[PDB]
């Protein structure tokens, strides 16, 4: 009581002026009254000692750390006793209407930081990320902060784009971010991709990032298609398009909700390869499909255009997904499809139309390299009983392709020997003959650029 005024008395001939802030700390050590005191020590701009004053009291009543057992509890009963976490939070909102008051002034600052009191600092990064302060504590480095930003880790997106960003440790940088991909918190697919993007780029755990990359991107493409499908109405889009940026689903649940019902064969293809499906039957089952639907939408008038026009939207589709995935031999097998897509190219197309090299072309422009896509076919010839007039018109404009693509090509054999080629056999095999004396030995893979 008289104490108090004492103090107050100690203060006041302080005002009216560095012993009398002594004589106003030592005070203390002895609310609204604690509040007053504080005030007149800053008319003199006694800020840094004065935090200091007002943490060493909050810390002097305690004593010591039953708050924190009352916060394990977070309870609303007596817990370890709310009383003391009550009175702290005031004193701290004391530092905190001190602080703001400072807007030298950053002697004021690493005084509260540069000081151990953990409830402390969790109330002021609680503080700051109040009034936005929030890239600051991205230069904080108190052994309290880390913590911190790990408990409060589940707009918490705040805290992580604080927290990957946080560590210039790439490993734990990316941990983060991947969970942050595979969360629960509306956040679009273009930023869950992003953060992908990122942690990929740090880099078991590569495999569940890449994975999720792989399974985002597809989402990426059924929603794309969403778009041009006019097949849906803009609300069920939309419904739909809230959960396919929403987050990463079920493959079986990409495949049978979406894919089949939506009959985006493409994309069920591209599924089958990330799955690492096998099944060659239900393989090619869904290849049909693909072709049948393709045919459907040509428009076959005997046209020059109409035809080319479909040629190439047919070799772009295939194009497409065949860079997706001609890498699998399962998904992609070249030996059973090849055929049929010049199967598929004459049982449409008026035969004036198909110029020997279309079909063919499309695999080697699909990512297939001379070398494979050759044998394949040479095998498909020498192994039908059949004409193979299509096949060798292929072949022939195959050969033509590479020699006039890899000078490692013209180096085996003279351009004499291959304007003889008109149509192929497998006798008058330029390369056939090249290794009946060379060796089998044609260098790696050639691709087209």
């Amino acid at each position: 009581d008289i104490l108090g005024f004492r103090a107050i008395e100690h203060l006041r001939r302080a005002k009216e002026i560095y012993d009398s802030l002594n004589y106003h700390l030592k005070n203390a050590t002895a609310i609204e009254k604690l509040k007053e005191a504080v005030s007149m020590m800053l008319s003199v701009n006694y800020y840094p000692k004065s935090i200091e004053f007002l943490l060493n009291i909050a810390n002097s009543m305690d004593k010591g750390k039953l708050a924190c057992q009352y916060v394990a509890n977070g309870f609303l009963e007596n817990d370890d006793r709310k009383q003391y976490y009550d009175k702290r939070i005031l004193v701290y909102d004391l530092v905190f209407d001190t602080l703001i008051k400072v807007d030298l002034r950053q002697k004021s600052y690493e005084a509260a930081l540069k000081y151990n009191d953990r409830l402390f600092h969790y109330h002021m990064y609680d503080w700051l990320v109040s009034q936005n302060r929030e890239e600051k504590l991205l230069d904080i480095e108190t052994p309290f902060i880390l913590p911190y930003l790990m408990e409060k880790a589940g707009k918490i997106s705040n805290i992580l784009w604080v927290y990957y960003s946080r560590r210039s440790k790439f490993f734990e940088s990316a941990e983060i971010l991947y969970r942050l991909a595979t969360s629960n918190f509306d956040i679009t697919l273009f930023e869950r991709i992003e953060f992908l993007s990122r942690a990929n780029g740090f880099c078991q755990l590569a495999s569940r990032i890449q994975d999720a990359c792989e399974v985002a991107g597809i989402q990426g493409d059924i929603l794309s298609l969403v778009y041009t499908d006019a097949r849906i109405d803009s609300a069920i889009k939309d419904e739909l398009i809230k959960t396919l940026d929403g987050k990463i689903l079920s493959t079986s649940e990409l495949f049978n909700d979406f894919a089949v019902p939506l009959s985006y064969h493409e994309i069920a293809l591209f599924i089958f390869k990330i799955a690492d499906f096998r099944d060659h039957e239900v393989i090619m089952a869904k290849w049909d499909e693909l072709f049948q639907s393709l045919r459907m939408e040509f428009n076959n008038t005997g046209k020059k255009e109409d035809s080319m026009n479909f040629i190439n939207l047919l070799s772009n589709v295939l194009i497409k997904i065949g860079k997706n995935v001609q890498d699998s031999e399962f998904i992609f097998p070249i030996f059973e499809l090849f055929p049929i897509v010049c199967n598929f190219f004459y049982e449409t197309l008026p035969k004036e139309h198909i110029v020997s090299g279309s079909i063919v072309s499309i695999f080697i422009t699909a990512g297939v390299s001379f070398n494979k896509m050759y044998y394949i076919l040479k095998e498909l010839i020498e192994t039908s009983d059949s004409d193979n007039s299509v096949f060798n018109k292929e072949m022939t404009w195959l050969i033509h392709e590479w020699y006039k693509s890899d000078r490692k090509f013209r180096d085996i054999i003279s351009y004499n020997d291959i304007i003889h080629l008109k149509e192929y056999k497998i006798d008058n095999d330029p390369i056939e003959k090249y290794v009946k004396n060379s060796g089998n030995n044609l260098g790696i893979c050639f691709y087209k650029e």
